[PDB]
């Protein structure tokens, strides 16, 4: 689809078999989701945003469907203010900016 | 133009007589620019993201040219690590997400 930006670009995602809402975020290198339970192993990591750094659990090679498009990649889980879909998965679903 | 997301979507902007690099950021409600000494009145604001909040100065009706496309709107100035072009201006240059 073509998504205009007068509203937040929020979409439904499926991860771990659960549905969630997430923000298509071209300013995010990585995908960061709010606290949740995810199966499989993970490694602790740090990520920095506009306000500083937070601790996150890094899950590798996670299946995640974004607005009907499938991706498999790294997902960070931690105290983010909003579920954000970052460029590591936006590229997988073929997302571009156009003007 | 069409901008793929393999790398950060950095573009050249012109604001306050200065050229700068900034992110086309669909995850940003507002536009947030690195510290710069703009003239005119402003009002304080707090914006939150990953890591917490930062204090910024809100300037209204600021002229900003984004990759050759003129716009005018609210610009927030503060200790952000990156120049961020938010949705308030992306809509003005006709920017969409497409996949
Ligand atoms: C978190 C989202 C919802 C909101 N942000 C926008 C998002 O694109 C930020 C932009 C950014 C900030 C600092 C350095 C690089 C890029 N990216 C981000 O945090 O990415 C994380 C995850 O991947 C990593 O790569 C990049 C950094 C890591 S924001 O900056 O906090 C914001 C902007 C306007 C605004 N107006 C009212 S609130 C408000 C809040």
């Amino acid at each position: 689809p073509q998504i205009t930006l007068w509203k937040r670009p929020l979409v439904t995602i499926k991860i771990g078999g659960q549905l969630k809402e997430a923000l298509l975020d071209t300013g995010a290198d990585d995908t960061v989701l709010e606290e949740m339970n995810l199966p499989g192993r993970w490694k602790p990591k740090m990520i920095g945003g506009i306000g500083g750094f937070i601790k996150v659990r890094q899950y590798d090679q996670i299946l995640i469907e974004i607005c009907g498009h499938k991706a498999i990649g790294t997902v960070l889980v931690g105290p983010t203010p909003v579920n954000v879909i970052g460029r590591n998965l936006l590229t997988q679903i073929g997302c571009t900016l156009n003007f």
